């Protein structure tokens, strides 16, 4: 599909290291394989929001800010604006706080020509308490709102199938990573297997060969 | 109660401005009235995490990082660690992602001798979709885990009495403001009516008068 983003090799690097030197080094090594890097609070709080501009200027990669935005609408607006001003191409937002909080993010994205990803579900043990039960409704809330980009877990492939069912084949979906993840998701997110590898470039290359 | 924090005059400043000069100026002006300042991502993402150390060194105020932490346990750990390293006395965490994500924050707080506040409920319109229905259970989850500090809304006083009922009289509870708020909460949080006032110092003093 043409109106959703193109992620090189369907593989997104989760750059979860907290040290700038380490983060830049690994990312540089895999740039021939990956053009989209997901950055979280661990790195930006440790090293500064300026690191986003650094990734983009050094490597020309797309940056997804995995900030799991989860505040009231006014605060969400401010967070999204500060994040997009720093250069992020996209931001990941929680749906649990409801439609107004999501729309606040969509508004700033509209103003600044950036993207919003709705996080529908998480896969860590405690997610079963509240998140899993809300996930389908959060996905539908996104769809009813024209959200185009989603994040789903890939510890349960069949959940991805339900999610893909709700958001349609048109929507852009990314999920952690693998063969059956990519049967549902447009791109897989990979972290440790790359950034902790003795040879990250080889690790990335290896994963892509599997993706065939 | 002695094992819960003392907030000067039961009044917490919500420092929601995004530029460092304005933020420091207002906070300085109210330091005679307020010793506890809540700061959020809008300010720290715009100006850097170093601003926390600045508030503390300049004014000797307690800093609560309103980061609404809402990630998986490992990432929550890293977020709390970076935040406490930067000097925050306390951090606010979402309960919706479940007990393991909260406990991760409690672990780092235990290691570093800092505090965790559990956010039980929000009051913005979209909260009715998912958060309000989960609020009592999130509060009970906090209690079952010995969380001692809580954040609750103050747009519905009766919700505060429900929350106070669940967490007990021993727990520390903070909520937006203030007269009816302080029947239930230990301290009220105030933002705009102080930081946008032509005379913040007078605004603060004015509010404290009404609290007697």
């Amino acid at each position: 599909r043409v109106d959703v983003m193109d992620v090189m090799n369907r593989l997104i690097l989760a750059m979860d290291l907290m040290n700038r030197d380490d983060a830049l080094r690994v990312t540089g090594e895999v740039r021939e394989y990956i053009d989209t890097v997901k950055i979280g609070y661990p790195l930006v709080l440790s090293e500064g929001m300026d690191i986003i501009a650094e990734f983009r200027k050094r490597f020309g990669c797309r940056i997804i800010a995995d900030f799991k935005v989860a505040d009231i609408p006014e605060t969400n607006e401010k967070i999204c604006r500060a994040t997009f001003k720093a250069g992020a191409d996209a931001i990941i937002v929680h749906g649990f706080p409801g439609a107004d909080s999501v729309r606040a993010c969509l508004n700033v994205a509209e103003e600044m020509g950036r993207e919003v990803f709705l996080l529908t579900e998480m896969s860590h043990p405690g997610a079963e308490m509240f998140i899993q039960g809300a996930a389908d409704e959060i996905a539908r809330m996104g769809v009813d709102l024209g959200v185009k980009n989603y994040v789903g877990p890939s510890t349960r492939p069949e959940r991805l199938s339900r999610l893909r069912e709700i958001i349609g084949q048109d929507s852009f979906l990314i999920s952690p990573g693998p063969g059956e993840t990519l049967r549902f998701a447009d791109a897989a997110i990979v972290g440790r297997s790359i950034y902790l590898a003795d040879n990250p470039a080889a690790a990335a290359a290896g994963i892509i060969e599997s993706i065939k």
